[PDB]
């Protein structure tokens, strides 16, 4: 087995397609299922995995009361196959209120984070065992992706923050080898906060849309080399802006170097992926809410300033319904690295008071060179249904 | 590991031997288990694996509530083990409320149709990853087999559907290499109206026994040249007919070209397989519902049309209980390619309606050259010691 | 992987060390469970699997009430790792109220009986695939070992009966290769009524240690031979015999050729095996019912007529709690084969009518050269903590 | 495969970072989940399992009631890869109220006591089969380590004793090849007491801090020459004691030789080990009951008697909360050993009277040579959530 290089064009898509959903929160009304929230997905050169922070505890279960808090040392995460629901059985794969995991071609590296506000510390598990670990540098919620980090040639990166949520911060970017930190890079560039990055690689590097949780609306873009170890950073051109809570499309705007200070404040993880000078992403619908979930691409969206010419809308969920976090996943087809992504269908606590507990299930889509129609695949469940 | 080529000589059978049965109504009232419709199976070179579409619930659980439904956004295609019932730890291959799947000898592909009645995306998934995607092209209801497709020489063969349900249809053979379509070729032949393929290798070629919604109580059969991509379409000649609804024993017939028109609107998907001029078929006791199950072999049932003279008869299911659909698949043993069938046993709406659901349990039945004797093997479950 | 031999000399043994047990009915009150019966034990070359008719339902489970009947369409052959309890995700094999299962060094055979008491079938499953069957042949009650049959270089060897529980029947040991049928030989010597064999490995020969229905309270003796598929039968020497009902011990007889005709009806599937001229064999500790469980070495067991001479007993289960059927394995260590057993602990009806349900744990000791003390092993639930 | 030698250096670490946590309690308030007693952690090259003793009974169950009696026929090993609940689909290992495990590069080894108090055995399984056993010599409660054994170059160590828990025992030392015992050395040394040893490789030999439950709140070190199979033994230096009960840090006191007669009845399983002439160790907070814990290393801990020179201080589990047994394992990393610990969270009886079953979850850390922070992993349930 070899180590991953990614050394594939990007696979020409025309849009998304249907791939997985795992119907977690309906199951829940009937049945013993992991309460927990941010979730993802990441594949070995064989097959797709599910993963999400775990609140140890079931959702019919008098535990899951109050599990809209985001840190406890209980939370765990959690790794299955793609599509397998998280019951019982699962594996716990280590303690993490905070996590990224990603597979460099022979094993799977998993960066998880826990402990105090103030001291946590972040261990470093490559081939299942413990290689590394780093305490907090800013003593203010050390964290990381929460999606896929990425891994060339033996190389695995990953970007982790320290410090205010609504201020200036401590980014770093870390560059793994079989779970041993060989270097750290600070952040570098025009971007002003970063939070959860989704990356993908871009051989011979690694590019990552972010969420800028302080002054923009618009998506923080961070470009690592992976030769050198150095870093850039700026904003996603699109004026046609990804990031919740935003402007209207009509007063949204985007100039690829600065926060927009544009209801910058707070956000939600999400993605986007570059492709020549368009951009293809997704976003919620609602503008102010975590509801709805769209993709379409945006012409000129990487190299024109302020581009709202938008083409092959999709709705993934309407907006009817709750979504949450969205990431990015890359999977080595035959001839091409395609691009996929998973969205987070948030039920329960703060917008649904019936119940006491927070959890999600998800719904993923991979990238298509073909045709498709439409449709609206949300959580499905009924809050009147569930145990509270 | 090679492709799988079938070229072997079909097994000399003189009757069918009782194989598997998962019990999942029963065991539902006891345990999570899921609800599902429109099973089948298939088997990799190894060991054989139940399909279903479940309903993203289980049946001890609120949302079961009318799950008679045919389509919603959560159904997805379940795949275990043959045995081994739905249980919590399943795994969610693809969204689907219409599927098919197959093994070319190297890895699976699934073809999942999911989103709106009239806007439909077919995803084709080989090896864990999407490889491509279809759109409807009909705009009505885009559908495929319920039943495993089938491979040959890494070439995999699958028929779809689109348009009307009581008339005139759309209906096109693809062709897929490694999860990618390399050909689509129209329907062509004489059947009127072609749903629910049930198909099987015959070498060098497929055939598929399949369901006329429209004119014909009399079952279409579809022939599929692997070569040049050439389709022909005809009707099976036995006059003892395999559809449900259906005109009784003494007033049915069939010409072997043309749909009979006699109770031809409606169907059930079922099965049938020609041995030199005979043919080996089963179908429904009950000449209008879906209740009970038998086989047999009709002689001069493939060549001779309108043929009625029956031997053989095996009752699988007696016409005291419920069964449902019916499907073929193909077992390759040291010398000669075997022939098995799976039967769908429906349980609640629309015909038990005490309890507000509606699922099924399987049982399987495969091909032998040995001797047996008689039995009935229903779903068995109290329906009054249901949940309801 | 080649076939299995058994070509080692027996493992010398003073006595039997606790392996495995599975607390099946306590955690059933607490916990969806299979409800059992007619459990044994086989292992293939790496590692033991346990296997038992289940009867389509778990415990906690309206369908459990009236599981003490033997026979009905939903029993199937469950098959987990040993030690792994019966719980929802257990395969189900086959259909069958009546089994035996084996391993020849390649793939395992399952042989499985089910149907109409008076037309049952028995099908052959080998490689995870049917590959032949046979019907009744005496039409009433089909019926075989519930226990492993054996193998030796590719041959496997199972006896079965069909006939009259209490009267002259038609006993036939069948030799099957790869799934196949090759050969069927009668019955031949002094037994006069065989049931559910007991049978270990005795190069070059196979030996089974039966049930007498009719006449005997001694167990039959059945030798068979894999290179001319002659067979001889006998009856156990040993004065202190296995079977239940039975006469006390200073009443009770065998000289080894004819049924004892004391309390010779009804009885229970057991086991024992040779070592030169003595004899290791298990029995119930009561002599009418079905309660307790107790090993020894019968000083001359073997070749002396009505030997009375005990040593080295052990109580497996006491006097005080239920039994049941018991059975043995062969497991093949570096210089020896070892003999192992397994007892089947009945609980529920008909002895304990505050339940509805029939149902089953298991204990399972093996062979050891070493040393051992003493200890009781029941099933150990609280009939009165239990779902009814 | 190979065996293993463990012939690499001690990886210099720093302290410890978080690796695993199960949260079984809180799972157990809504779903099934073993209850159990007793756990520690192994791992085979590939990937780390934990181990416990069941009750032969999942929590709600109104089995659970009185299990805190630590031997009963029902108790049996569990084993689940590390971070996998104890769920109804846990493999029973063998029978046992007592055990060991370790995997030698090649196979598991399982030690499993079960049986009377005065007369118990001890069954020796390797690779899946009963290879030996052994009776109890001093005829009251044979017993053995409750953690990992360790094995160099196929032949594996194990510490047990018999005999009387608050005055002189009869211990021994047994080296396993493959399953057979090939020596059995009695304890030599100065060490009065030994129990429950922690065990670990310290090539050419294993060395293990073990539990002195009649006269010393130090532990007693046992070193064991794999070569000549000599035996050598002790106590730790460091004035700092690990047992629990035991005197305040101001009044505690060890001369490395002799136990030290400080609340010396009765104790603990615990685990140190050297790095030079210092000592790595974990204790309970509290020196009277199984309340938080502590781990740091001793400055000349190993070396010098009596020293209380602390550093690097963590702690894992806070004096609010229940702690229990805890033990060492150990992970061959790319060039050195490392060194990891588990903590047995215990919940219910003796200490809390609400309900009436004793159980616990775990905690896993390894060594690191990396940084971290601070924290608090507690078993998380609330006992008033709890079934009772
Ligand atoms: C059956 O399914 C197909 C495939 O999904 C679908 O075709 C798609 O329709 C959408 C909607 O018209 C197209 O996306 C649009 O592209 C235009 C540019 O030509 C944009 O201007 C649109 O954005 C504006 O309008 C949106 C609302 O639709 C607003 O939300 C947005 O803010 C803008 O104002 C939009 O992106 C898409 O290109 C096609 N896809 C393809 C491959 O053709 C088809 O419509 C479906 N059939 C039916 C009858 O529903
Ligand atoms: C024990 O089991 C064996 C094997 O199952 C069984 O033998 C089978 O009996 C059936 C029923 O008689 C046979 O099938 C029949 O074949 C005749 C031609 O010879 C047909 O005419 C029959 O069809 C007519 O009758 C059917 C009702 O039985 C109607 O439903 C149908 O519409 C026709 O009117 C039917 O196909 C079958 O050939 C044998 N199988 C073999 C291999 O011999 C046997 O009867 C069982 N014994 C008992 C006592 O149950
Ligand atoms: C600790 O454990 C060991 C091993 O289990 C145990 O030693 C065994 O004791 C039994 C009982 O005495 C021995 O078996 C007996 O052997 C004698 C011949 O020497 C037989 O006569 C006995 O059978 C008669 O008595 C039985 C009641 O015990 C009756 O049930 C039976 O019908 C006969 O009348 C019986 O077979 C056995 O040989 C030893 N095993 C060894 C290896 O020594 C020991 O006793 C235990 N210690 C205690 C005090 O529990
Ligand atoms: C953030 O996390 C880091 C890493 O955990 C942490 O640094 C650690 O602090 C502890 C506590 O001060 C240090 O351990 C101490 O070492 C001194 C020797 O210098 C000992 O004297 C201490 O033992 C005494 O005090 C203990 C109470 O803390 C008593 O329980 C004990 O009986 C003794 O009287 C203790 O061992 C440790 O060395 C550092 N670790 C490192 C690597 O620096 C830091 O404090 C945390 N910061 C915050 C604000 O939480
Ligand atoms: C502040 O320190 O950073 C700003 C935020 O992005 C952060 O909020 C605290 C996180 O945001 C939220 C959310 O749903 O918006 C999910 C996480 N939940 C989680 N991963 N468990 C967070 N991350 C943390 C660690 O809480
Ligand atoms: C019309 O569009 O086609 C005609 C039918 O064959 C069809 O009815 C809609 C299907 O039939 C039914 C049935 O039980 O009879 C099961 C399916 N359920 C299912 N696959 N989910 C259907 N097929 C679909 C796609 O609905
Ligand atoms: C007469 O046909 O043979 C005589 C018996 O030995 C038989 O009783 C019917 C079987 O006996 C019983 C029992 O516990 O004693 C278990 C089986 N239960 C079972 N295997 N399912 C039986 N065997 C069968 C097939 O009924
Ligand atoms: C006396 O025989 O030795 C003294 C002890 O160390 C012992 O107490 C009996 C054990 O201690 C306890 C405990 O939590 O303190 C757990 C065990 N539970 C367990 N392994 N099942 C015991 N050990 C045994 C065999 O009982
Ligand atoms: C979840 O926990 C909350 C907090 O304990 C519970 O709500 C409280 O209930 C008490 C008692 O009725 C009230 O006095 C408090 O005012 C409530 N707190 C809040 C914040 O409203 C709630 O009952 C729990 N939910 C369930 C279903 O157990
Ligand atoms: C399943 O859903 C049906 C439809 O919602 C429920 O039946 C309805 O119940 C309401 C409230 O009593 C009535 O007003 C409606 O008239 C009912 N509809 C019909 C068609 O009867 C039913 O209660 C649900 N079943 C269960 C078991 O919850
Ligand atoms: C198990 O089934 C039996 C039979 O249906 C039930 O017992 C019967 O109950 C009816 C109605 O009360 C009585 O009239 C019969 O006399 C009973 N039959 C027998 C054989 O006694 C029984 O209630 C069921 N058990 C459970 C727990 O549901
Ligand atoms: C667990 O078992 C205990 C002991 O059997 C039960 O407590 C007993 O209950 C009986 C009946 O009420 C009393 O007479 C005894 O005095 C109790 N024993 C003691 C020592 O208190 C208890 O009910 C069981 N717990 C549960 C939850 O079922
Ligand atoms: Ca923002
Ligand atoms: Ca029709
Ligand atoms: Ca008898
Ligand atoms: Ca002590």
């Amino acid at each position: 087995v070899e180590y991953r290089n990614w050394s594939k064009p990007q696979c020409q898509i025309t849009g998304f397609a249907p791939f997985s959903k795992d119907n977690s929160i309906r199951l829940s009304a009937g049945g013993d299922i992991w309460v927990t929230r941010e979730p993802y997905v990441s594949c070995d050169p064989g097959k797709c995995y599910q993963f999400a922070l775990g609140q140890g505890t079931t959702l019919d279960n008098k535990h899951s009361n109050d599990t809209v808090h985001d840190r406890i040392p209980h939370r765990t995460l959690l790794m299955n196959e793609l599509g397998v629901p998280f019951h019982l059985g699962t594996r716990q794969v280590c303690i993490a209120w905070s996590s990224s995991s990603c597979h460099d071609g022979k094993a799977w590296l998993h960066v998880c984070i826990t402990g105090d506000d103030k001291n946590a510390t972040a261990s470093f598990i490559y081939d299942g065992r413990l290689v590394d670990s780093i305490g907090s540098w800013s003593q203010n919620i050390l964290r990381t992706q929460e999606s896929e980090c990425v891994c060339i040639n033996g190389t695995c990166t990953v970007v982790m923050t320290d410090g205010s949520a609504s201020g200036r911060a401590d980014t770093r970017i870390l560059f793994i080898e079989e779970g041993k930190i060989v270097h750290i890079s600070p952040l570098s560039g025009s971007a002003q906060h970063i939070e959860e990055c989704s990356c993908y690689p871009r051989y011979p590097g690694v590019r990552c849309i972010c969420r800028d949780n302080w002054k923009g609306s618009n998506r923080p873009v961070v470009d690592i080399n992976m030769e050198d170890y150095s870093i850039d950073s700026s904003y996603v051109c699109s004026g046609l802006v990804g990031d919740t809570p935003r402007n209207d499309d009509s007063s949204s705007n985007s100039n690829c170097r600065n926060p927009n200070n544009e209801r910058g404040t707070q956000g939600v993880k999400g993605w986007a992926f570059d492709n020549g000078n368009d951009l293809w992403m997704g976003r919620t619908i609602s503008k102010e809410s975590r509801s709805g979930y769209e993709t379409f691409k945006v012409i000129g969206g990487w190299s024109t300033p302020n581009s709202k010419s938008q083409v092959n809308r999709q709705v993934i969920v309407d907006n009817n319904n709750w979504s949450g976090y969205s990431g990015i996943f890359s999977v080595e087809g035959k001839s091409c690295i395609n691009r996929c992504f998973y969205v987070e269908l948030i039920r329960g606590r703060p917008q649904e008071t019936r119940v006491w507990w927070t959890s999600n299930s998800i719904v993923v889509f991979c990238g298509t060179s073909g045709t498709y129609g439409t449709g609206s695949w949300p959580d499905g469940a009924n809050i009147n249904f569930m145990p509270i």
